[PDB]
């Protein structure tokens, strides 16, 4: 699994379950092309977005749909979503974990990048 | 001031100085139109972005050019830039402070929304 | 002002108002001795804690009574309190800002250390 | 595993490896008694601190030795350590994950609490 996303909830002290995630890759014409999407499991984790073959060099945007997550829980949050934009695989294939920690008026993100 | 941006550096323990910040407003056709921009001051702050009359309800995106910031300090960064995407809502308090805390592989953002 | 504390609320998107803050200095016998304390203002800030003459090099601990803060808002919190433990060093810049961002199961803190 | 600790590094985009962790439990006399300690693995994780039997009701302090971690990498950090202080197992046994994200002048912590 070359790209994985994990999301925690800072209000409940739990995984953030059923969070929609959309990944885009910047195209030659500088627009964002849809690349992969899915939703986090009971453990807050989203596996299986892509494959080593398809996950080529590029600029990627991981959009985490925080608003829909909070509204589904009955909360009115500040942000529309949380974005993480980065160049990937520029020095050969790596494995990326994108982690986010959510609050209604705040979020944090970090990346773990490892070499297989 | 209806909209203020403040950026801090978690590696140096300082304001993030001379960081470029672009604000966009979402247009009816869902494209992002330029709205305001500037560079953070010696205190990491960017004031004067807009006025009450110009800052109407809507979806806004604040793009912080973190990559240039780190490169100017000789640090290899992960992100292309940081985004903060939010709805401005007249019901709520009048003044928005968007704060961001920068690290090379991570970032945190929060909103401080208050009445004078 | 050589030492300032600022506290924000990630659930409400506001300053954290009326939060008790205790500062301790580490004594030669490794116990923590009271040094200064106060309550955050309506802007989430606590000024006037100490003076240049009193704030000598050493190890300090800033305790923020997060549990009382959340309970006063009717929110069930995880932590007993938040701590920030650091060395004051005269080599470095003169002014220390300790900032904390509070959620019920999480918190973030950073230091902004600058010269006037 | 009723108590686990995970630590990431925001500068390197990696697990924080070989981080010393000390856990204390508040005693009847209000002093902090040593409870368990260990260090994070190659994956940034610390398992095996305690057992369901020994991990009784109490106020616990998880001290993460961030200074020793950064100094071992040649960096002079701001904080002495990162503390997480909380009441545990007050409503029966739970499983706690304590996560931290480290930068030289900043850290973040969150907790995941689950019911077995
Ligand atoms: C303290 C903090 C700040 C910011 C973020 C994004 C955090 O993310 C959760 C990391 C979870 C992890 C370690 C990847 C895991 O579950 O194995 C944590
Ligand atoms: C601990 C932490 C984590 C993440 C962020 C974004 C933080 O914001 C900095 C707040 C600075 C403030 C209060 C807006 C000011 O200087 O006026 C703080
Ligand atoms: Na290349
Ligand atoms: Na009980």
């Amino acid at each position: 699994c070359p790209l994985m996303v994990k999301v925690l909830d800072a209000v409940r002290g739990s995984p953030a379950i059923n969070v929609a995630v959309h990944v885009f890759r910047k195209a030659a014409d500088d627009t964002w092309e849809p690349f992969a999407s899915g939703k986090t499991s009971e453990s807050g984790e989203l596996h299986g977005l892509t494959t080593e073959e398809e996950f080529v060099e590029g600029i990627y945007k991981v959009e985490i749909d925080t608003k829909s997550y909070w509204k589904a829980l009955g909360i009115s949050p500040f942000h529309e979503h949380a974005e993480v934009v980065f160049t990937a695989n520029d020095s050969g294939p790596r494995r990326y974990t994108i982690a986010a920690l959510l609050s209604p008026y705040s979020y944090s993100t970090t990346a773990v990048v490892t070499n297989p």
